[PDB]
């Protein structure tokens, strides 16, 4: 609660901005001080430099040099967008150093596109604050002092007048704020959810051809559009009500100064230039009061855009802690009991316990629907089990850090995901070795990828693209089991790797996989029985519960659905011949 | 050429913004001709006004009419406000009705995460030249012609001088012209490159935890961030030279008024109040010029952010135009000599030449890598043959217009791509109809999903999330097969349908889609040949060239390769109890 502390915190956590405003400040109180005094001059020195050709010929070039110390004050100005612009590259790496290190968990429950557009379109909103309304407050403000004392050194009850007048103003202008506050919030809320949607239609472009939903697709963009129209024309529409509501309190400030103005006008008022004075000068207040009008607008509207990302600085990331660095990896994985559940409420898994041996083959298989990428996602500590946890030789795998148990274990997903830029860039990604050039070739090699990556240009970069679009189905999933062979990890975790490629390749990965990981531990998701056979264990999936385990040959003949899960299997390939 | 043509005429392309903006400008100017007016009327107001007390009674309801008249200059710059919120509006739906009607070679080519930013954070470059430094620029013109004759009519030499000085301004001030739009085109390049990387990076967030790469990650975004603040900074350092230079150029103004000052100080002079007064009001011009300088620095920054957006709009999409709307859709596929390549110079497909027949099953099945899903996205019409064209019995495909020709065939691709929203916002697509719930379920009942889609909360929303990642990579393929199955399609194109999901599921949705596919066109491609054995024609496609054509027994007995191709397949499977 309290939105300005909060703020304030916001931008404080972005230090270096704190040193040079200061001299900005000053520069900018000294400019604000000439302007008050340049007329008080200008005056009696036309009168006094009567000669002008004598006072421009030596003292002349002051009147210049005067001019570019106004200069001096563009100064103020750039070291205000310097600073200012420092505060929002601060806030960004503040969230970039946040995104990307919350658990997955919280990306499963936002969606993260429209997390994109409050790192991107949120923090250029608090620039112009910060670039131009924070000078425009300060100069407003000391201006507003000036006069202020001004007109009490011209009266004493008068200025007690406007200086209650001014209270009014605050208590006019606060729904003002608060409207600003909302309206800010909503809008920044719709551009957010604008570019996520935006951002999930664009990239699925051959989905909307094919379905020949461009019309679909140009109305729920327009409808998007049309929502931030709004949102950007109400609070235009509010913005236009601190214009008339200013000037109307100094209309009964005026009122106020001819009531009192009438109450003294027997004793006061004898001096009535002071009386006309009093009036310019209000004039002359009226103008700050609504530069100070608009920059306190203009923090409720900045408030109100960062009061969403004021709470993602705020979410508990969870990386390398315990730093008990695994040491032997080589340990049969426990599980005992482990349960887990995406939502609280609905469990996916019940009860699941299996022990993965080291150094051996077990396949996780099982209908779909089952449970197994969300096993994975349990063995590879992304979530944490809400049941008992998983164990290394007795030992909680929550006691060893997270940064020792990733750095171990190579993890092929479902959908092999690619990212743009080269193939270099993604046979090898993280590793904070130089990669030798001899190493990424020995992995592309165990991943039957060496003979397709040199039809293009190179390794060099056949930029794969937006999502790996400018590469296959079958070619990217082979990148992807070529970088998790790269990593040289003791635990691997195939999750369906020889899925969308084709039978000769599946059998040459398969060879060079069982050649290379002989002695380490993996563990393969096969969806087709016919890959895993001669793996060491199996683990029938089914519904979150492990109905069967144990080798092939025994489980097949101990399990009554799995037979058949292998029996129709065979009659496909027993019918192809025949 | 010529810069701001092309850029007036992208805002004359959001016609309704033309017509209110006559009126903000004509109450603009009239309060630019209050506001010159105000202090001739008002020290000769105070004389004639002393009355103090009976001005204030009756008539002194003006002076406080007036100031709500003020108050009605207010409603100007909402006008502004709204009319500028329209353009940028407007700019937006051009954008959003010609990025979903570029041909998908387009996306192939400009990575389409880039674009998404071009549309969302490029306009709200926009914004701020309309909405203020427009009003800004009127004002400052209108007051600087004033004054301009005013001092014209104080002097027929000096004002010559003055407005020969101003042309001098405009060639001092080009430079900085330049330089703002080729900063400003920068910046707003940086900006949808960053936005881009960072769409790229955040939705794969599980291969970023899982490589353990969120160092380098955070890294390879600090540096897109650095490359703003620079691009953030430098453009600042730029519009700090409009402050002294502007005001050097009075300077030398001054040296001009005081030059041909001494020159005429002989006839000229002899009013040095004349001269005085001229000096008072080359201050008051000094200050308009400001606005005007800051304005067109603004016009140059804007056209340089919007100076590739310029060019989205001229793009050439393609839909609907020879209406030659397809009557029969039984026809039996021809290809001609077909060749098609990607880019220009590599061919991915060598003068193929098939003959899809008409209501049966042809699977085109080959090693990956070899072309045929781009001999799909050939089939319809994403992209089109270089070599010969396609025909529908003996008539050219390009002769049908591509809505008449993508209503009819249901294509699933090789990822099943899903879409955030509901899950009857994926099983139905585009579908103008109302879908009944009957048909949605017979659709997802043809393809194996009303088992699954009813654990669940149901049709309604288990909301697949971004990229479909709140489901399996099983469940995910059966809901595109169910939204390929419900337009009821006459060609059918499953790319890999059965890939992800288990054998039991696999010969559930064989079966069903077997007995609704009976008088329709198939067109199937089959990984692993146990799918497709019963299939009516077989393509062999190797290296972009039809090796293989023919039935499975005749295939598999004259190709050679093909039957290893199915040996090692059936040594699994028969390997399986054995
Ligand atoms: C929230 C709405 N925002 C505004 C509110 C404003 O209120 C004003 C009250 C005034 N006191 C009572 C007369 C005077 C003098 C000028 C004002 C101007 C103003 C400032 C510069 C040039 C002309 C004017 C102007 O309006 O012309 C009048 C000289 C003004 C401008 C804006 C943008
Ligand atoms: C590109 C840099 N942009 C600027 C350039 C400027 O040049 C100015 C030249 C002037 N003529 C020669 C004296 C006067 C009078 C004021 C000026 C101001 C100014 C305006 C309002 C209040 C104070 C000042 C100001 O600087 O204080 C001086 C009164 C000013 C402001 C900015 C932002
Ligand atoms: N955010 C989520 N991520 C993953 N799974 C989720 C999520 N939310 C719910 N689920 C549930 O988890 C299950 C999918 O995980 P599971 O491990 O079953 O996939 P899978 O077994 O690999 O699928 P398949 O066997 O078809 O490859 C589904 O039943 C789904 O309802
Ligand atoms: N933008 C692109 N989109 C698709 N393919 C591209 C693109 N650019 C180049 N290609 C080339 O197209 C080929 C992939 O298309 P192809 O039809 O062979 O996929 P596929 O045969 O379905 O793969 P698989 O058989 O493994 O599923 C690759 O050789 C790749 O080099
Ligand atoms: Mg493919
Ligand atoms: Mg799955």
């Amino acid at each position: 609660k309290s939105k300005l502390k909060p703020f304030f915190a916001l931008v404080r956590r972005t230090n270096p901005s704190y040193g040079k405003l200061a001299f900005a400040l000053a520069l900018s109180v000294v400019t604000t001080l000439v302007s008050l005094l340049i007329p008080l001059l200008t005056k009696q020195l036309v009168d006094g430099f009567s000669m002008s050709n004598l006072s421009g010929t030596q003292i002349g070039l002051i009147a210049l040099v005067f001019f570019v110390q106004a200069g001096l004050s563009a100064y103020a100005t750039y070291a205000l967008n310097y600073n200012g612009q420092k505060i929002i590259s601060g806030l960004r790496e503040l969230l970039w150093k946040k995104l990307i290190k919350l658990p997955v968990s919280y990306f499963d429950t936002n969606a993260s596109g429209e997390t994109v557009s409050r790192v991107t379109n949120d923090t250029m909103v608090v620039k112009e604050l910060i670039t131009t309304h924070i000078s425009g407050f300060i100069t407003g403000i000391i201006s507003v002092i000036g006069s202020l004392t001004i007109l009490f050194i011209m009266n004493w009850k008068l200025t007690l007048l406007v200086l209650v007048v001014v209270p009014l103003a605050a208590l006019i202008l606060v729904p003002i704020g608060r409207k600003m506050f909302s309206i800010s919030r909503e809008t920044q809320d719709e551009t957010a959810r604008f570019t996520g949607l935006l951002n999930q239609i664009l990239p699925e472009i051959r989905l909307v051809k094919a379905s020949n939903a461009e019309d679909v697709e140009y109305g729920r963009g327009k409808m998007g559009i049309s929502s931030l129209f709004k949102l950007g024309v109400r609070e235009a529409k509010v913005q236009s009500l601190v214009g008339p509501l200013i000037s109307l309190v100094l209309m009964a400030a005026l009122v106020a100064v001819i009531g009192y103005g009438g109450m003294q006008v027997s004793s006061g008022e004898l001096t009535a230039g002071a009386l006309v004075a009093f009036i310019l000068y209000l004039f002359q207040i009226i103008m700050p009061m609504g530069q100070i009008t608009t920059f306190f607008t203009q923090l409720q509207k900045s408030i109100g855009a960062t009061e969403r990302m004021i709470e993602i600085l705020a979410e508990e990331e969870e990386d390398t802690v315990t730093g008990k660095q695994i040491e032997n990896a080589h340990l049969p994985i426990q599980l005992d009991r482990v349960s887990f559940g995406y939502k609280p409420d609905q469990l996916i898994l019940k009860e699941v316990s299996a022990v993965i041996e080291a150094g051996k083959v077990t396949a996780i298989v099982g209908p779909s629907g089952g449970g197994k990428t969300t096993l994975f996602k349990l063995l590879e500590r992304f979530y944490s089990p809400t049941a008992g946890t998983i164990r290394l030789g007795d030992e909680p795998v929550d006691t060893y850090s997270l940064e020792s148990w990733r750095e171990h274990i190579g993890y092929v997903s479902q959908e092999s995901p690619l990212m743009s830029g080269t193939i270099r860039e993604n046979i090898c990604y993280g590793l904070e070795r130089d990669v030798t050039d001899a190493e990424i070739e020995k992995a592309a090699e165990m991943a039957y990828a060496l003979n397709f990556i040199k039809e293009l240009p190179n390794q060099f970069d056949t930029e794969v693209g937006e999502r790996g679009i400018m590469l296959s189905g079958g070619q990217r999933q082979r990148i992807a089991i070529a970088r998790a062979l790269l990593r040289n990890p003791s635990i691997l975790m195939l999750d369906a790797a020889t899925s969308s490629l084709d039978s000769q390749s599946e059998k040459s990965v398969q060879q060079a996989l069982e050649v290379l990981m002989e002695g380490r531990t993996t563990i393969v998701i096969a969806h087709r029985l016919s890959t895993v056979v001669d793996a060491d264990q199996l683990l029938f999936v089914e519904k979150g519960e492990i109905t069967g385990r144990g080798t092939h040959h025994e489980l097949m003949a101990s399990h009554g659905l799995y037979r058949d899960f292998a029996e129709q299997q065979l009659k496909m390939n027993a019918d192809l011949e025949n």
